[PDB]
């Protein structure tokens, strides 16, 4: 199997842990300690390649060595969306590159209180040249898609 090192970043409270816990446990957590920053492993077949996803769920070596970044905001949190820029500047600085495998994730899609429309998120991901994927860690909508798509963005950038 092949290792892929993934890093989930974004403002406090957006769903990094919930996304990460969904992917691995297939369940939704209401209350995950917002300070717990830790690495999780998951073995999964993605397009016939057995993959070991090594995932840092940041709380706020992986930044330097992480091969791909899920930049998460919550769609019912405008501030978190506006914050994306800073998470991106951080990763560009660390990698000394504008071409970092990256997906922009708009989480909490299940929630009715939408303050960031898909067109805004699409405008942002287009400026950056990255995919935008909408998720809900609660229903699991898009969660596999965000993580797989990040894997695929990593393969697009380098041989794995
Ligand atoms: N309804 C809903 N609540 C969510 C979702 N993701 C996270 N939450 C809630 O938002 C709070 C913060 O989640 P935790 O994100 O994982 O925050 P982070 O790890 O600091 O980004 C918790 O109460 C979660 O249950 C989601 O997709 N839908
Ligand atoms: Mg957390």
């Amino acid at each position: 199997m092949t290792e892929y090192k993934l890093v989930v970043v974004g403002a406090a409270g957006v769903g990094k842990s919930a996304l990460t816990i969904q992917l691995i446990q297939n369940h939704f957590v209401d209350e995950y300690d917002p300070t717990i920053e830790d690495s999780y492993r998951k073995q999964v077949v993605i397009d016939g390649e057995t993959c070991l996803l090594d995932i840092l769920d940041t709380a706020g070596q992986y930044m330097r060595t992480g091969e791909g970044f899920l930049c998460v905001f919550a769609i019912n949190n405008t501030k978190s969306f506006e914050d994306i820029h800073h998470y991106r500047e951080q990763i560009k600085r660390v990698k000394d590159s504008e071409d970092v495998p990256m997906v922009l994730v708009g989480n909490k899609s299940d929630l009715p209180s939408r303050t960031v429309d898909t067109k805004q998120a699409q405008d942002l991901a287009r400026s950056y040249g990255i995919p935008f994927i909408e998720t809900s860690a609660k229903t699991r909508q898009g969660v596999d898609d965000a993580f797989y798509t990040l894997v695929r963005e990593i393969r697009k950038h380098k041989e794995k």
